[PDB]
C-alpha cells in the first residue's frame, strides 16, 4: 500500500547514477543501508577494553581483530589481555551460525622515541611554556627526573641526527621544540608550542634521519613471543623500505610463516618507499598518528589515498587508522569531523578501519565501535561500484591464472542480479581474497575449517569468515553441500538474505577449481 | 612535478589517487573560502588583522549570543582591521561581514550561580523541565528550564531531549501544564545556555523570530554582505528572511543553514530560493544519525555545484584547535574532504571564536584546502559539469566554459573576469577551473560577497573609471596582471585568461584573450 514515493534501500538511486556528480545529488540520508557491513573494525585492547566482560560486548558489537600495542604493557599483560579475547570469543562457540571469529594482531613497539618520567612520582606533569629554554638530555640521572628545566629521552643518537633550527615534537606533535644550540649528549631547545608534559610521551624528529632498527632485539623479543601467542597478525611500526618488512618476516621463523605481516607507513621516507614495501608486504596500515607529525599535516590526506588507492589496485588489504573517532574517549559521540573521516576512510576504499584510545583507554568504548559499524555500513552503501568495479577490472592484468577469470566473474554475476551474498569455500583464503578485491556489494560468505584462515579474513573488505566446525564428509560432493547448506544457514540468521533470495556460489578446491553456480536460496 | 599534476593525467579515478604524492607542492593561490566566527578570542583589532593575514575571507559574527551593541563593535573592528592594509590596494584582501541569525534555537537557562557553575546529570536521574522563568537562571539537577515554551504540546511520553551539541540526553517520563518529567539516559557536565534538540518532534517555532526581524534589520543597517539563516526547513521560510532584509537590503545573500531533516528533505526548493547553502552539520548531526550525516553533505555540495550556487561545509571541522595547536587526523581528512567534495567555503566556529589557537586554526584550514585543490580530479569533475549544465545559447555562458578549457589546456596561471554584481566570475567558478579566478570589481559589496565562490580571488579597483570604455576595461585586466605577480601567481612566460564584456552599453561578457604574462 504505497501512496507516493518508496525510497530504495542501499543507495541504490545513487548507484545508477550516469555520473559520479549526479551520484552525490542522489545520495539519501533516508535510503536505509542493508544489514552486512564490510569493512572491518580493528579495536586497540586496553585497561578500558581487557575484561572478558567488555570483550564479549565488544564482539557483539563488531570488534573483528584485537590489536595488542607493544609501545606499552609487559609480556604478562599481553599474554592476560589474549586470553581474555579468547576466552569472550569462545564464549561464542557453541553455536557456529553465530560465532564470530576475532583475530589477535601485534602492533610493534619498533623505532620509538620515547621520554623519561617527570620527577616525583611520575604521573604529575610539567607546564611547558611558549619561548621558555628546554634542554634535552641523554644522562640517564634525569631519566626519572624530568621537569620544565631538564627533558630526559631514550634516543642515544639523538645530537647525530638533529641540527640547530630543527624542530622535535613531543606528546602527538602537540609539545614542539626549536633546536637552539648543541652539544654532546644535549640539545638546549626553546619551546615554541608550550603546553603539559607528561611521562614517557612520544617524540618525533620531522626530516632528521633516524638510524634506529625498524626491529630492534627487543622487538625480535617481542615477535618471538607473538609467536608463541599464535597471534595471527603483526602491524610493523615505522615500516622504512623493503628490507624491513623482511627483518619482521624471517625471524618469525618456520613456526610464524603464516603469520600476515601489515607495514605500518608512518614517516617520509615509508610513504617515498611504498611501493617496495607494499610489494614485500600482506598488507598496509596508513598510520596516521606518526604520519601527521612526520610530514605536514596538511599532506596527510594525500598520502592516505594514494596508499588506498594502491592497495585497492594491488589487492591487498589496507587499514586506515589513528583518531578517526578520537573525541569519543571522553565523549559519548564524536564530532562531525569523525563521522566524517570513518566514512570518507570507506568510500576511499580502506579494507579496515582502527580504534585506538578510544578502546584502548577511553569512558565509551562500546559505543566507538558501535559508531565505526554504523558509519562503516552506511558508506559502503554510498560507494560508487558503477565506476569503482570498472576501473579495477581496467587495472587488473588479464592472466592465464583461471581462478581469477572465476573471481572477476562472479563478482560481475553478482552486480548483475543483485545478489544477497558471495559464498565462498576457501581453506587458505585465497578464494575469498580474489573475489575481495573486486569490491562487490554484496557480503562475501567465506566458509572455511581452517580457524587461522577464518581469523585473518578480517584483513579484506566485505570478507564475512564463519567456521565450519562439522568433520570432513567422504564424499567430497556431500561436504560442498554441508558446507554451503552452512553459510545459507548463517546468511538467514544474520539477516544478509532471506529463502529465493538469489546468491552467488563459489565451491573452493576439487580434488578445474571453484566452480561458480548462482543459485536461489533454499 | 607540481600541483598534483601527474595525478591529474590519469585515465582512471584509482589511479588518480594512486598517483597523489605529498612531494608535488602545490600553487601558491588558494582558492576555498574560509570563513571564521568571531568571539573573545578573535575580537580585538590585533588580532583580526592577523586573522586576515592567515587568510580569512569572511568573519561569521553569531547572534544567539550578544548584543547589537557587542555586535556592532565586532563589525567595527573587522573593517578597522580591514581597512588596515587599504594603503596598498593591490594586496588589500577584501573581508565580508555574515550575520548567522539564532533563528528557532532551543536552549536551557543559567545554571544557578551560587553552587558549581557546571551541574552534574547522572544516567538514571530525574531531572523536571519547567517553562516557568522563575527558574530560568536556577537550572540545576533537579530543575531545568527552557526557552521552548510550547513544548509540552510537541512532545509526548517517551520522547527523547538532546542537551548540549547532543551529548546529553533525557527521556521524557510525564508531562504537565508547564512541566516535564525525565530521567536521565546520558548523563554528562550541563553549563548554561546550551541548546536543546528534539529530533522526534515537531517544532513550531517561527522561522523568523521577532528577535530575528530584529537581528536582520541590524545587518542590513549595518550592511553586512549575507546572512547564514538558520534552520531553514522549507522555501517559504526564505521568503520570510528575504522580505525582512527587503528592498534596502536585497543584494544581501541568503544562505540557507540546513540542520535538521525537514530542511534536507527540502533542500531542492529551498535551494532554488536561496543564494546559497550551509551544509550546518552541528546541529544536523543532532537531528539525524550522525552516521548519516555524511549522505546530506555530499548530497547538498552535490546539489549546490549542479546548480552553481555557493555551498559552505560547516561545524567541527577542527574542533579539538580550540584547545590544541595541531589539529587531530580526523579534522585534517574532514577538511580535505569537503574541499574534495566541492565545498566552496569551509568554516570554523569555536576554534575561532573562543578557542587557544584561533590563527592556527585559520593557517591550517588555509594549507589544507590548497593541498585538496590540487588533488581534484579536474579531468572527471569539468566533463560531468559540462554534461549536466542546462542547455544554452547564451554566449556568456559558452565564453566561460571556453575560458576553463582554455585554462587546462595551457595550465594557465589565473581566469581574469570583470564583473560588477559577481555573476560573470560565478559563471566561471561554476565549471571549477584549477586556475585561479582574478575577478576585479569596483563594487566594494561585490568585491566582499565574491568570497563565497571557489576559486575567485576578488580584487577591489579603486581607479577613476576612464574616459574611454577600452582604456577603462585595460585599466582593470592591468590591476588584476599586477595583483597576480605580487602574489605570486604567475610571472613572466606564464599565461592568462582575460574574459572581458562585448562593447559599451552590452551585458555580454564574451570576449576571450589567451595572454602571455609579459
Ligand atoms: O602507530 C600508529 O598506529 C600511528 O602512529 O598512527
Ligand atoms: O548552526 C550551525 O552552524 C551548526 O549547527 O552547525
Ligand atoms: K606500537
Ligand atoms: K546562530
Ligand atoms: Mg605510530
Ligand atoms: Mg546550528
Amino acid at each position: 500500500e504505497a501512496g507516493t514515493a518508496f525510497i530504495q534501500t542501499q543507495q541504490l538511486h545513487a548507484a545508477m547514477a550516469d555520473t559520479f556528480l549526479e551520484h552525490m545529488c542522489r545520495l539519501d540520508i533516508d535510503s536505509p543501508p542493508i544489514t552486512a557491513r564490510n569493512t572491518g573494525i580493528i579495536c586497540t585492547i586496553g585497561p578500558a577494553s581487557r575484561s572478558v566482560e567488555t570483550l564479549k560486548e565488544m564482539i557483539k558489537s563488531g570488534m573483528n581483530v584485537a590489536r595488542l600495542n607493544f609501545s606499552h604493557g609487559t609480556h604478562e599483560y599481553h599474554a592476560e589481555t589474549i586470553k581474555n579475547v579468547r576466552t569472550a570469543t569462545e564464549s561464542f562457540a557453541s553455536d557456529p551460525i553465530l560465532y564470530r571469529p576475532v583475530a589477535v594482531a601485534l602492533d610493534t613497539k619498533g623505532p620509538e622515541i620515547r621520554t623519561g618520567l617527570i620527577k616525583g612520582s611520575g604521573t604529575a606533569e610539567v607546564e611547558l611554556k611558549k619561548g621558555a629554554t628546554l634542554k634535552i638530555t641523554l644522562d640517564n640521572a634525569y631519566m626519572e627526573k624530568c621537569d620544565e628545566n631538564i627533558l630526559w629521552l631514550d634516543y642515544k643518537n639523538i645530537c647525530k641526527v638533529v641540527e640547530v633550527g630543527s624542530k622535535i615534537y613531543v606528546d602527538d606533535g602537540l609539545i614542539s621544540l626549536q633546536v637552539k644550540q648543541k652539544g654532546a649528549d644535549f640539545l638546549v631547545t626553546e619551546v615554541e608550542n608550550g603546553g603539559s608534559l607528561g611521562s614517557k610521551k612520544g617524540v618525533n624528529l620531522p626530516g632528521a634521519a633516524v638510524d634506529l632498527p625498524a626491529v630492534s632485539e627487543k622487538d625480535i623479543q617481542d615477535l618471538k613471543f607473538g609467536v608463541e601467542q599464535d597471534v595471527d597478525m603483526v602491524f610493523a611500526s615505522f615500516i622504512r623500505k623493503a628490507s624491513d618488512v623482511h627483518e619482521v618476516r624471517k625471524v618469525l621463523g618456520e613456526k610464524g610463516k603464516n603469520i600476515k605481516i601489515i607495514s605500518k607507513i608512518e614517516n617520509h621516507e615509508g610513504v617515498r618507499r611504498f611501493d617496495e614495501i607494499l610489494e614485500a608486504s600482506d598488507g598496509i596500515m596508513v598510520a596516521r598518528g606518526d604520519l601527521g607529525i612526520e610530514i605536514p599535516a596538511e599532506k596527510v590526506f594525500l598520502a592516505q589515498k594514494m596508499m588506498i588507492g594502491r592497495c585497492n589496485r594491488a589487492g591487498k588489504p589496507v587499514i586506515c587508522a589513528t583518531q578517526m573517532l578520537e573525541s569519543m574517549i571522553k565523549k559519548p559521540r564524536p564530532t562531525r569531523a569523525e563521522g566524517s573521516d570513518v566514512a570518507n576512510a570507506v568510500l576511499d576504499g580502506a579494507d579496515c578501519i582502527m580504534l585506538s584510545g578510544e578502546t584502548a583507554k577511553g569512558d565509551y568504548p562500546l559505543e566507538a565501535v558501535r559508531m565505526q559499524h554504523l558509519i562503516a555500513r552506511e558508506a559502503e552503501a554510498a560507494i560508487y561500484h558503477l565506476q569503482l568495479f570498472e576501473e579495477l577490472r581496467r587495472l587488473a592484468p588479464i592472466t592465464s591464472d583461471p581462478t581469477e577469470a572465476t573471481a572477476v566473474g562472479a563478482v560481475e554475476a553478482s552486480f548483475k542480479c543483485c545478489s544477497g551474498a558471495i559464498i565462498v569455500l576457501t581453506k587458505s583464503g585465497r578464494y575469498a581474497h580474489q573475489v575481495a578485491r573486486y569490491r562487490p556489494r554484496a557480503p562475501i560468505i567465506a566458509v572455511t575449517r581452517n580457524p587461522q584462515t577464518a581469523r585473518q579474513a578480517h584483513l579484506y573488505r566485505g570478507i564475512f569468515p564463519v567456521l565450519c566446525k562439522d568433520p570432513v564428509q567422504e564424499a567430497w560432493a556431500e561436504d560442498v553441500d554441508l558446507r554451503v547448506n552452512f553459510a545459507m544457514n548463517v546468511g538467514k540468521a544474520r539477516g544478509f538474505f532471506k529463502k529465493g533470495d538469489v546468491v552467488i556460489v563459489l565451491t573452493g578446491w576439487r580434488p578445474f577449481t571453484n566452480t561458480m553456480r548462482v543459485v536461489p536460496v533454499p
